[PDB]
């Protein structure tokens, strides 16, 4: 049994990260090809650390310890080591005597201020070299010395990242093999005609954050004198004929030279965020030179102190024939009129329009249907009313998550109006819109009494997000015009639900013949009007977490005893976070017999009636994590032949009954972590049959490592293929001389 | 080392199929959850076959042997057996005493004519039961007796397949749990009001092939008397409110009762192929009752002997608001005019139109751009000119592969004009078309001299399929108007290439700045005009199989010695099937130094100069399978530190040199199957280092199983994680007493 790592198997990974290791383990399998030792407490690497492990092609030593001392030549023996990750190790230098086999080396987030021939010029197979984020913001550090011609040797180098270092000039003598060159936030003020003249293979150039626009910066930001623009020679990009990505965000551009793009016939992504380009947006010649451009980001180009009535888009936007996505967040303007987006309306592939964070107060919605074919109309975070801190592997200037959840966007055209002030829905709000399938009205503080007409103009919504509002369910016909609805999210509408004296009608749920997923979480539901039962022939999943089943199922009240029984198709039910101390037997018995997955985690349960599992013959997963359960039934084998996964972590169990690990015929995964087990008896292991488990989780119990643990230790050896994860965290609490050892120590 | 099965690891599969096993192996790992024993020579199953293997949830015994004798209660001990596959085993009955744990049982393609309570009524957890294809066509077999109420017990049954059995009537007493009911080709002539009256959960109903349309059938086909229609009671489908799929193909329908669909508000797929519905296509009321229908298949509804001028589509097609795909193959008509498809033109989601196999002679192509948004215009196999045999798990009436290759369709709008008679391209052929990205002109016997203007009206093609034509490359500007082209398929244009006295100009390949993949296979290329070199800065993959490099690289001719050198970006090169007996050193040396993958398989090579691998430092895969190589270099370790996979199966190698399995630092996968190895020496195994292999293939060598094989056998035990597949086929050829044993036998 592999220790302290967990092995996964076109290569074999030893997962050994975040395990408190104070040394490289000397027990790595000889068949391992990738070794992850990140996030431990390792302080020395030498030539003995990985002795003879010639199958290792990748080693991850990021974030050690929690500086890392690597001797000269420590890795030199590894003849096929290709990838070495040494991020966030407080290194003062590039380690010497690295193996010539390397194709990827990462030294991100260290204290390296000297890039030398001695450290890298021998690494002639290098393909990707990451040196970003060694000297930046208000760190105490030195300007980076790049030894003249250090990279010139590296004739296979395709990616070089030097961002977030103090460089002052583009390094000379770069190899023409480069494809991707990242020089963001390097304090370069001037790009010469010579800087990139031989980089005829380059596909990506990142010059962002040189002469930055520092107003309202979320980091320590140092502008060029006067807040001046980066200075880019007219001929700087003359031979960059392979460029697809160009990042000039936060370079304090006021002017774009259209002829910069004369010899980039492939440019596909242009990032121009956080500049001063309102004037170029209105009249820019560069827009005519980009007929293959797919993504244009012009976000945060606002004029400080200016709140113009309208956005001013050049007619030359009509020449962006391949455009797919246009991001215009943070331009800052009051009203969007149809005439204002005329230049975009014939572009055949413009599918995403992003107008987030513009403080727009009014939109002429009819305009969107006159575009050729929008699929994402993203208007989140405006003012519409009724009609180390930075991840070095992510984008610095924006989030990269999808604008609209993929599960909602998969249904078809999407309109996102979240985080505005559309506090009620008037009879004309959705007039003249495309056939919207995905609608987001989250966080509009909406208090509407939905009554069956409000979405009549967009009646084919399939995924509706009404979260974080204050909906008032006073009318049983709410939402019944949406006949095709499949997903409804009503999470965080507690406002009226918490008030006993107003009405709460959830009758409408029965009207949907296509509804599959319903989220009622965090509504503080404790009382309903007239009809006490939820009913649906179609619903498969109900999330009811964060409500008050403790009240609904109070022992003095019989009204809600079948609240979910009428969800005749239900397979997944989440009752977590409902303050439950015990469930009435009759209420448990009235849960739908169709259930396969039942979550009751994070309640306060001291009692569970196991016998009632006899009435759920399709139940595969039962989650009771995070409760106060003091004991387990001794008869689970009599109550289920379907249960596959039983999650019981974070309870107060101190004894495992006879047969618990063997007798349930279908049980594969049993999580008993973070309970109060001191031992596991022989009788628990085996009765008439032998275990069918494939995973048993036990970390965080106070095991007693006397000879009384001997039967379980022998059982572990007889049953190697029962995975017990985190053996390093399956720790003797006693006796004193064994405290802190994994139970897997001692004999 | 697991034998005779190969183990793969949320479950562990023992792959044990097609290994000539004459008995269930008694060596299955106790941790195995799915056991595949299909396609062996097993003839008996008893209660000893799977004794104690309580982790088995799935067993596949299909196609044994190559009848299978299963004793009463043989599987009864397995308490969690869920899936049992027993297809094509010549069973005369349902096995008795099957385990109550079963949720899936397949008895497809047996000799079972009796469905009895004794066999199935105890299986109350069954969810899917397959009994199809036990009595059909001209098999000698009996009508199926279904014991009254046999399925009524099965209150969890969701899928029941009885197709291709002689049933005569729908069985009574079906459980209302059913979701999918397949009764294709069951000789049922009449559907009563009672037949499906309680099936309120049904989503799929398959009644195809009852009262079949037998003209030109590719199987023995028995029509209803007179060729009459199936007889479906008006109220037959009255309660099938959950139906999404309805298959009435080949039921000899002339009339569709529109009110059959009155209570199917969810119907999504309607299959009506091989009927007599020309009159209903022209005027059918049913088209108004299907506003959620996505796929309509009306293929092969032609009137025998009739070749009308035009197709006649009802205006009611305009009511099919959700339609995505319309299949109208085999209607048979002469000309497609714009007025004829008016009813389809406003449907917003109609993305696929399939008019295959109509013998259409003329098309008004401008019509397609007036649809709302077609993405697949499939006109393959028409007459346009210049302007057991059946897989029981597939569809019986059509192929299910995508109409257009997904790699071509991923680029955008697709027009497939393959298998017509467009034998030259005139100046107006592609006028008035949408912006086509994927164009298929395969198999039009096209002899055009392409000259740089023929695709001017559709200049943004990205994936062009010109295979199986007779292109005449007399003009160096061919195809140069397609500036965005990324994939070009010129396979099987040997016609003019085989003629020495006509010109062959391939200069144009250099003009494409986006070209990634070029297929020149099967062109019999042996001579080019003026320029002897292929050149491209962008190309990554060239397929040159099936040409005459043997001639191009003849020792008396220096003209083609750098033919591929100018493909400066190339990583994948396929030179298979070029009749090569030896490659000139200088020609091998002139292959691009960028190569990662090089295929020279299926030539006639007796010589390979291994030393020349020193000039390919990115080479990862080398494929030399299917040649005549008599020996291997002894120095491969000196010639490469990049080679990962070396494929040498089907050559004539009889000795492995010292260090072959250990000394190449990067070599992981070595295929030496089907050579003439008698032994593997100690020195081959290990020299300064020890093996880095993770896979070694050795099946089909004539091994000598004397004590001289002892060093290799010990090495196999020391190196368990070097996978040697198919140990059953790694067979002693000698001595006589060991012949036929796996080398893994004997000590
Ligand atoms: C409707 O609009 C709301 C508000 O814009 C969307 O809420 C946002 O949803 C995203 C995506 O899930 C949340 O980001 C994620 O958060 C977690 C951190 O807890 C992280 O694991 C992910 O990496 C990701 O960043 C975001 O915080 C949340 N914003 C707010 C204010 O709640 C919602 O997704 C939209 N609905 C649809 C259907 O698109
Ligand atoms: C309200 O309840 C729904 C239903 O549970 C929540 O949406 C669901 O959120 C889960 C993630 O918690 C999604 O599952 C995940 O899907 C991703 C992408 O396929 C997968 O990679 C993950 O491993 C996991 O399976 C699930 O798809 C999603 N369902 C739908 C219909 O969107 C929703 O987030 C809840 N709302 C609030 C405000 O919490
Ligand atoms: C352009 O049109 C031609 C002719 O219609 C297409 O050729 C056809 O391609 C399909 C798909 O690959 C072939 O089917 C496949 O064949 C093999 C059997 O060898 C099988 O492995 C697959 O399961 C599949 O059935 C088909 O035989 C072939 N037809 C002919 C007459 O050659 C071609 O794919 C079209 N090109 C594009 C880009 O879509
Ligand atoms: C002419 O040469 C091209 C380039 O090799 C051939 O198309 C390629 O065919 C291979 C299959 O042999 C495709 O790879 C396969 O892709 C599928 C789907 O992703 C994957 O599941 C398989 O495991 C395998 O990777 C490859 O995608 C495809 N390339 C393109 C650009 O379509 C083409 O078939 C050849 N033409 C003739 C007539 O043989
Ligand atoms: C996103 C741009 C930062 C400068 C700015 C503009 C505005 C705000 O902040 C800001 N915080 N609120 C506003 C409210 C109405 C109109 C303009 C703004
Ligand atoms: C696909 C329909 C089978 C009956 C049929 C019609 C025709 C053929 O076969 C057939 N084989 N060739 C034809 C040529 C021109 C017009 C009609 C046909
Ligand atoms: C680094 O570790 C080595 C031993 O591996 C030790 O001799 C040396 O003192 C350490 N270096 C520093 C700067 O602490
Ligand atoms: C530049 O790219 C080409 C492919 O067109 C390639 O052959 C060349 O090796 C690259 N340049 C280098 C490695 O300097
Ligand atoms: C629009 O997108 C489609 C699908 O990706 C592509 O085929 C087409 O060439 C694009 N049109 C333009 C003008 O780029
Ligand atoms: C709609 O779009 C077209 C361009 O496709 C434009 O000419 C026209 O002015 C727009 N119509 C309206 C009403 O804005
Ligand atoms: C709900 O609102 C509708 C539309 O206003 C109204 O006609 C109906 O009477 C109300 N429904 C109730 C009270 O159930
Ligand atoms: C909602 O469903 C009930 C049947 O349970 C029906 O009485 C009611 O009319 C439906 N309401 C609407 C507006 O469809
Ligand atoms: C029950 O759920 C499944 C899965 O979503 C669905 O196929 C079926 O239509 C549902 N049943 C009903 C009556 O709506
Ligand atoms: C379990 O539930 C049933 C009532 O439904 C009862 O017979 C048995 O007493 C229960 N156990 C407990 C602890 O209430
Ligand atoms: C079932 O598999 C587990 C490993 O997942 C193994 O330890 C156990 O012995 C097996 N049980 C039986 C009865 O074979
Ligand atoms: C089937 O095999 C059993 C032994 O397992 C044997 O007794 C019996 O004769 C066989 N049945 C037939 C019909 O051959
Ligand atoms: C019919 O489907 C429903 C879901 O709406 C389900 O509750 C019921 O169990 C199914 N019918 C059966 C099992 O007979
Ligand atoms: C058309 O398809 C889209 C995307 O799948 C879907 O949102 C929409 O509802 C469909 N329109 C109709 C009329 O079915
Ligand atoms: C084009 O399509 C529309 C329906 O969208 C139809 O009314 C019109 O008649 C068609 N035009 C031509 C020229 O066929
Ligand atoms: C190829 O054809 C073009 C168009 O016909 C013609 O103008 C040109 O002269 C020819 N190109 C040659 C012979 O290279
Ligand atoms: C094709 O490429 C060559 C340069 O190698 C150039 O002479 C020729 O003009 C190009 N032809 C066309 C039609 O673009
Ligand atoms: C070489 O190939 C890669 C992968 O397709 C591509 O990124 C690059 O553009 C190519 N180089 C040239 C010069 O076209
Ligand atoms: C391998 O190639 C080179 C010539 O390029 C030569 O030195 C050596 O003789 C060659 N070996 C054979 C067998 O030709
Ligand atoms: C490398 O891994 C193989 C299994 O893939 C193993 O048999 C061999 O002993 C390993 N070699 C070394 C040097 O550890």
């Amino acid at each position: 049994r592999s220790y302290p790592c967990d092995e996964k198997k076109d290569s074999v990974i030893a997962e050994c990260s975040n395990r408190r290791l104070q040394e490289v383990p000397q027990t790595v399998g000889k068949y391992v090809t990738e070794l992850d030792l990140s996030d431990n407490f390792i302080t020395h690497i030498t030539n003995e650390s990985f002795q003879g492990l010639q199958n290792l092609t990748k080693i991850n030593l990021n974030h050690n310890p929690n500086g890392l001392n690597i001797t000269d030549g420590a890795f030199l023996n590894l003849k096929n080591l290709r990838e070495l990750l040494l991020e966030d190790n407080q290194l003062p230098q590039i380690p010497s005597g690295l193996p010539e086999s390397l194709t990827e080396l990462s030294l991100i987030q260290n204290n390296i201020y000297n890039i030398t021939k001695e450290g890298i010029s021998r690494l002639i197979n290098l393909k990707n070299l990451y040196l970003a984020w060694n000297c930046y913001f208000n760190k105490v550090c030195e300007k980076t010395n790049i030894e003249d011609g250090v990279f010139e040797t590296l004739t296979n180098l395709e990616l070089l990242s030097l961002s977030f270092n103090s460089l002052s000039h583009v390094p000379p003598k770069l190899p023409s093999s480069l494809r991707k060159l990242f020089l963001s936030n390097t304090q370069i003020k001037y790009i010469s005609e010579e800087d990139f003249k031989g980089l005829i293979n380059l596909t990506l150039l990142d010059l962002s954050g040189n002469c930055p626009r520092c107003f309202n910066a979320p980091f320590p930001c140092v502008p060029c004198d006067g807040g001046a623009s980066i200075n880019i020679d007219r001929f700087a990009f003359q031979n960059l004929t392979q460029l697809r990505y160009l990042n000039l965000s936060s370079t304090s551009l006021r002017k774009i030279n259209a002829a910069w793009f004369k010899n980039m016939p492939h440019l596909k992504v242009l990032d121009l965020e956080f500049n001063y380009l309102v004037g170029e947006i209105a009249s820019g010649a560069f827009l005519t030179m980009l007929p293959r451009l797919e993504i244009l980001d012009l976000s945060f180009n606002y004029i400080k102190g200016s709140y113009p009535q309208h956005i001013n888009i050049s007619r030359n936007f009509s020449k962006l024939l391949s455009l797919r996505a246009l991001h215009l967040r943070g331009y800052v303007f009051q009203e969007l009129r149809e005439d204002d987006f005329q230049p975009l309306m014939q572009l055949p592939n413009l599918s995403t329009i992003n107008l987030g964070i513009n403080f727009i107060k009014q939109i002429d919605f009819k305009l969107f249907q006159n575009f050729s074919n929008l699929e994402i109309i993203y208007l989140s975070e405006n003012r519409i009313s009724p009609l180390f801190e930075f991840d070095p592997h992510s984008n610095f200037y924006h989030f990269t998550r999808p604008l609209i959840k993929p599960q909602c966007a998969a249904y078809g055209k999407a309109l996102d109006l979240s985080l505005n002030s559309i506090f009620f829905i008037g009879p004309n709000q959705f007039e003249n819109l495309p056939d919207i399938a995905c609608l987001n009205l989250s966080a509009n503080s909406n208090a509407q009494v939905l009554s069956g007409t409000e979405f009549s103009a967009i009646p084919h919504v399939k995924y509706l997000d009404l979260t974080n509002n204050r909906l008032d369910f006073d009318n049983a016909s709410a939402l019944t015009e949406l006949s095709d609805l499949e997903v409804l999210d009503l999470s965080y509408n507690s406002h009226y639900f918490r008030i006993a004296g107003v009405t709460h009608h959830l009758e409408f749920i029965q009207n949907f013949t296509n509804l599959k997923v319903l989220n009622l979480s965090h509504n503080n539901i404790y009382t309903l009007t007239d009809k006490y039962n939820l009913e649906s022939k179609s619903l498969v999943e109900l999330v009811f977490s964060g409500n008050r089943l403790d009240i609904l199922w109070n022992d003095d009240d019989n009204r809600y005893i079948s609240i979910f029984k009428g969800l005749k198709n239900l397979t997944r039910l989440d009752l977590s976070l409902n303050r439950l101390k015990h469930i009435p037997n009759e209420a448990f018995l009235n849960l739908p017999a169709s259930l396969t997955e039942l979550h009751i985690n994070d309640n306060m349960l001291k009692f569970f009636n196991w016998t009632l599992l006899q009435q759920f013959p399709r139940l595969e997963l039962l989650d009771l994590r995070g409760n106060k359960l003091l004991f387990l039934t001794d008869s689970l084998s009599d109550f289920t032949s379907s249960l596959r996964t039983l999650l019981l972590s974070h309870n107060r169990i101190s004894h495992l009954p006879s047969g618990f690990l063997s007798e349930v015929s279908s049980l594969k995964h049993l999580d008993l972590s973070s309970n109060l087990l001191k031992t596991i008896n022989k009788s628990a292991l085996e009765t008439k049959t032998t275990t069918k488990l494939s995973m048993l989780e036990l970390h965080g119990n106070p095991f007693e490592c006397t000879c009384d643990i001997g039967d379980f230790r022998r059982w572990m050896d007889e049953h190697l293929n029962v995975k017990i994860p985190r053996l390093v965290d399956v720790i003797c609490a006693s006796p004193g001389d064994q405290r802190g050892k994994s139970i897997v120590s001692l004999e």
